[PDB]
RNA sequence: UGUUC
């Protein structure tokens, strides 16, 4: 698999939090170019997504950032592309 | 619902 720059997947993203909330968050590092969140076949949120930005960011450091939405703690990695 | 509908 291929790690994605300037990208963090997140999971644990309660079906409430909404890309305003995302943004409102992930933009403290840098301009949100995407926030993407994975879905099934009906549409319905799978609980995880990807944010990427136009700037380059520390996603090592990003990851490291314990928050909590809608009483779920968010789980954050490197993204990468299988 | 853990890595790209």
């Amino acid at each position: 698999g291929k790690i994605m720059p300037n990208t963090v997947f997140v999971g644990g993203i309660d079906v409430r939090m909404d890309e305003t909330e995302i943004r409102s968050f992930f933009a403290r590092y840098g301009s949100v170019k995407e926030v993407k969140i994975i879905t099934d076949r009906t549409g319905v949120s799978k609980g995880y997504g990807f944010v990427s930005f136009y700037n380059d960011v520390d996603v090592q450091k990003i990851v490291e950032s314990q928050i909590n939405f809608h009483g779920k703690k968010l789980k954050l990695g490197p993204a990468i592309r299988k």
